RNA sequence: AAGUUUGAAAAGCACUUUGGAAAGAGAGUGAAAUAGAACCUGAAGUCGUGACAAAGACAAUGGAAGUACCUCCAUUUCAAC
RNA sequence: UGGAAAUGGGGUGCCCCCACCCGUCUUGAAACACGGACCAAGGAGUCAAACAGACGCGCAAGGGAGGAGAUAUGGUUGCCA
RNA sequence: UAAGCCCAAUUAGUGAUUGCCCAUUAUUCCUUUGGUAAGGGCGGAAACAAAUGGAGAAAGUGUAGCCCUUCCGAUGUAGAUGUGGCCUGGAGGUUAGGACGAAGCUUAUGGCGUGAGCCUAAGAUGGACCGGCCUCUAGUGCAGAUCUUGGUUGGCGUAGCAAAGAUCUAACGGAGAUAUACUCAACAUGCAACGUUGGAUACUGGAGCGGGGAAGGAUUUCGUGCCAACGGCACUCGUA
RNA sequence: CCCAACUGCAGACCGUACUCAUCACCGCAUCAGGUCCCCAAGCAUAGAAUGCUCUGGUACAUAGAGAAAGGUACACUCAG
RNA sequence: UUAAUGAGAUUCCCUCUGUCCCGAGUUACUAUCUAGCGAAACGACAGUCAAGGGAACGGACUUGAAGGGCUAAGCGGGGA
RNA sequence: CACUGACAGGGAACGUGAGCUGGGUUUAGACCGUCGUGAGACAGGUUGGUUUUACCCUACUUAGCUGGAAAUUGCGAGAA
RNA sequence: AACGUGUCGCGAUGGAUGACUUGGCUUCCUAUUUCGUUGAAGAACGCAGUAAAGUGCGAUAAGUGGUAUCAAUUGCAGAAUCAUUC
């Protein structure tokens, strides 16, 4: 799962990624995309406020027949959610990215996220049992997440 | 059902750092690591991403003519030629 | 002699005018007739025998085997079934 | 005072007998293709180096068609036939390519062909085979048979995961926290969910989620470790 | 040789864990179905009806928030 | 023909009632919102109408009338 | 039969079953009559007999967000 | 605006294609070539320092003996001899 884009200045950037996360791809897709252009500290604050349920993750693409909320108005939407499993996974990834920036000698307070990509990982198979003795797939959809941030 | 068909050789990634771990970020080996492990080549379909093109509602696609903008394409020409 | 000027090609959009969904059975399909979500790989006039005609070739009042022998080979992994 | 109906005109009692607009039709011009095609040329006329008029000319069904001139036809289901027509695997010949990169794969890479297709360019693709031509040969060309196998996919984070009533609390255990740029005292920025023990509340109500056996199962029994996958939520727990 | 009361020595083989079920068996599964036997307490009551209870067992079966319409219910009521 | 018997078929009467006049209120579990998890059916392409013709009952065609885009909960007219 | 001003006739796939209901009609059980040698038959009678799926698109019902006069552009300039 | 659409670059998912072939299929040939109560074929259970399957073997159990060969086996470990036979 290589990085699809390269940073403008490599020495002033930090990279982080995770493969086969075992989080729902669609929920993680929405969670990671909202921080694409944000400063690292602002992204961390938003995730904490999502866990506190004072702010929400806007669901822009995979939002078919989900509920509506007022907390999505700040993103220009009406449908949003609070996917805590995706959120805590993304916060761990941000911590790894911050550690990489610290290791390279950069200041995390000045790091701005520049690239966020979420991909559909290989699917894990389970089965569910249906009426009239039918067996039917019960699939798990993990995701690949990659990001990098650069000093502003 | 299923070719373990990585590489010439395991030389199968020491060591540093973050992480409970998985792994990530570095660093190394190798001609090649996008050859990293049941790993040669890696198509189609589908999806993510950045850049750009725009676009009401005539479902979309299509035909014929132009035009706007773009073009890592081709060819020609550059002096009384 | 330039990141050049031209002409052609390619790409995307837009105008005006055209333009019913493929395959199929059927007198008649755009059909309120049936098969029709996408892609990859696979998927259907073949082999043998009898006869006939057309055309090519050899010979011709004659044509031709076939089976089997013979030895170059009573040799050679094989070429040489 | 038709843009209706009937009749009649073509710029109007002026001097003459074509108002205007639309075809895959007609005439004509250019190009292609095929003919029951029609003809001409094919005994190299002579002469001609570079520095500074050219090129070709094949006795021919079919090709980049030997060349030139001329005339006519050209749509079409089922179907027939033809094609120096296209393409695929293999064989007999011939001629080439490849570590300075073969096959395969990719394309806003163009060029050529009416077309099947062929060829070049680029790969910041690949890493060892392979192209053209004549002949031979066959398991030789896919869009669809409720076709076969494999993979994918919208529906979709949707339907739902609602019988068997019900859980609460503290401490301990655990990576599973009380996890924060600046500002800022804590609330308004780390949520949720756990295993054990003690309390609390309730359930099973002896025809029992009690204690033992047969059939069936065969290590599920016990202890320690362990959380990748599995127990359709979760687990630090487990018949994993 | 036969007995009695002793005594001395020797008493082989296989089975034996666990389960027997709203999770250990069958039903594709830890499936509200199916599956033979034994032991069976207190009170009310005619009682193996039904309700509650000491012993033993259990809170395991996705949960949280929470008065939309419409539903399901081994949930009710309604003037004349 | 027939006493007794019957989850058998039929008619009337008493009692009774939300069967109805004619609907209303309440409860548990759903739906609804959230966390975790997560399908299938179906899927030519698609999806606003009127008339006209048409394989005589069009979402595509002719001529008109509509049509800014994207969404949540419902609903059963159509999608022969 | 009764009330009433009046109790008019019709259409909408003989409107309307993923709206219900299932009495009838039209399976398999069974009885009778008639018919048939028989198996069986009868727009003759009788009794008993599983009514499945919407979460898709439109339509309708409500419920949110939000561009836009060159109806996204032109800078393309029109004031009830 | 936002969903959504289209194109290009780069990634993911997915294992087609090519190259590779200790396999299959098919056609020939050779011969002191045809099992077993002297217990066969088949079935079962065991055997290694380390050993589930498979293979080999049978309490002499990944083998004993003999002949030839002529310095190994090999993931680790073990091992007199480094060798005319012993
Ligand atoms: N760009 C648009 C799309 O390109 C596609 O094709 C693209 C790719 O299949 C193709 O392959 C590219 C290659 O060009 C490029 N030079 C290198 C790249 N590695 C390749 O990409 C390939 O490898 C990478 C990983 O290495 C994968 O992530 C990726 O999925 C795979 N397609 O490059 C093509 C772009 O020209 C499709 N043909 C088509 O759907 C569409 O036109
Ligand atoms: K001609
Ligand atoms: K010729
Ligand atoms: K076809
Ligand atoms: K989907
Ligand atoms: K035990
Ligand atoms: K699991
Ligand atoms: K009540
Ligand atoms: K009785
Ligand atoms: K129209
Ligand atoms: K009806
Ligand atoms: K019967
Ligand atoms: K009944
Ligand atoms: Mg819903
Ligand atoms: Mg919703
Ligand atoms: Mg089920
Ligand atoms: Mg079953
Ligand atoms: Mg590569
Ligand atoms: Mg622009
Ligand atoms: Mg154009
Ligand atoms: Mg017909
Ligand atoms: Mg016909
Ligand atoms: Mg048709
Ligand atoms: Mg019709
Ligand atoms: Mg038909
Ligand atoms: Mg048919
Ligand atoms: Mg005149
Ligand atoms: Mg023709
Ligand atoms: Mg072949
Ligand atoms: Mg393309
Ligand atoms: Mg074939
Ligand atoms: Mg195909
Ligand atoms: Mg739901
Ligand atoms: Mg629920
Ligand atoms: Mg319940
Ligand atoms: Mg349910
Ligand atoms: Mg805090
Ligand atoms: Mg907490
Ligand atoms: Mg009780
Ligand atoms: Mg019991
Ligand atoms: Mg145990
Ligand atoms: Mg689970
Ligand atoms: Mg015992
Ligand atoms: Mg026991
Ligand atoms: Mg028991
Ligand atoms: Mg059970
Ligand atoms: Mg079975
Ligand atoms: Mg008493
Ligand atoms: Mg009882
Ligand atoms: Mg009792
Ligand atoms: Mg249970
Ligand atoms: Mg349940
Ligand atoms: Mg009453
Ligand atoms: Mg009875
Ligand atoms: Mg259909
Ligand atoms: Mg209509
Ligand atoms: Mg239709
Ligand atoms: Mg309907
Ligand atoms: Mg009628
Ligand atoms: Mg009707
Ligand atoms: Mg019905
Ligand atoms: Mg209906
Ligand atoms: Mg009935
Ligand atoms: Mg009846
Ligand atoms: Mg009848
Ligand atoms: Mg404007
Ligand atoms: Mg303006
Ligand atoms: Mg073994
Ligand atoms: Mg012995
Ligand atoms: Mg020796
Ligand atoms: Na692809
Ligand atoms: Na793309
Ligand atoms: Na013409
Ligand atoms: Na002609
Ligand atoms: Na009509």
């Amino acid at each position: 799962t290589h990085y699809s884009r390269k940073p403008q200045v490599s020495s002033k950037s930090a990279k982080a990624k995770v493969s086969d996360l075992r989080c729902h791809y669609k929920n993680t897709f929405e969670t990671a995309n909202v921080i694409n252009g944000m400063p690292l500290r602002k992204a961390q604050q938003l995730y904490r406020q999502v866990l506190a349920k004072t702010r929400c993750i806007p669901f822009k693409r995979y939002n078919g027949k989900i509920g509506r909320t007022a907390q999505a108005k700040e993103w220009g939407q009406t449908k949003g959610r609070w996917p805590r499993k995706s959120v805590v996974a993304m916060m761990s990834l941000l911590k790894n990215a911050e550690a990489n920036a610290i290791e390279k000698g950069l200041d995390p307070n000045q790091m701005v996220i520049k690239h966020v990509q979420v991909d559909q990982a290989a699917r894990m198979r389970r089965r569910t049992y249906r009426a009239h003795g039918r067996i039917t797939p019960y699939m798990c959809s993990p995701c690949h997440v990659q990001l990098f941030m650069s000093e502003k």
